[PDB]
């Protein structure tokens, strides 16, 4: 049975306007600006883009990737395809 979502998850995350992105849930650095309430940092690979997301907008990778794990013609997806597959717990910064 699913927990709650926590720092290392893997997830498509959407945002408005924007197809189901490859993400992750990133952990808070000490000294770092923290997200709203009921809010998680998610870190899109590609873009390299952080935004504040709740858990309406966050799918699980490996039950969704079947769906929203295709290329896409917008900027950094392809990219953020590699990362999800092959690294996705590097440091992108």
């Amino acid at each position: 049975m699913p927990h709650a979502f926590k720092p290392g998850d893997l997830v498509f995350a959407k945002m408005k306007g924007y197809p189901h992105w490859p993400a992750r849930i990133d952990d808070i650095a000490d000294g770092a600006v923290k997200p709203p309430p009921n809010k998680y940092p998610i870190f899109f690979f590609g873009t390299h883009e952080t935004a504040f997301l709740g858990p309406k907008d966050l799918f699980p990778y490996d039950k969704s990737k079947d769906k929203y794990g295709k290329p896409n013609k917008r900027k950094g997806f392809n990219e953020g395809l590699w990362e999800i597959q092959n690294n996705p717990h590097a440091s992108y910064s």
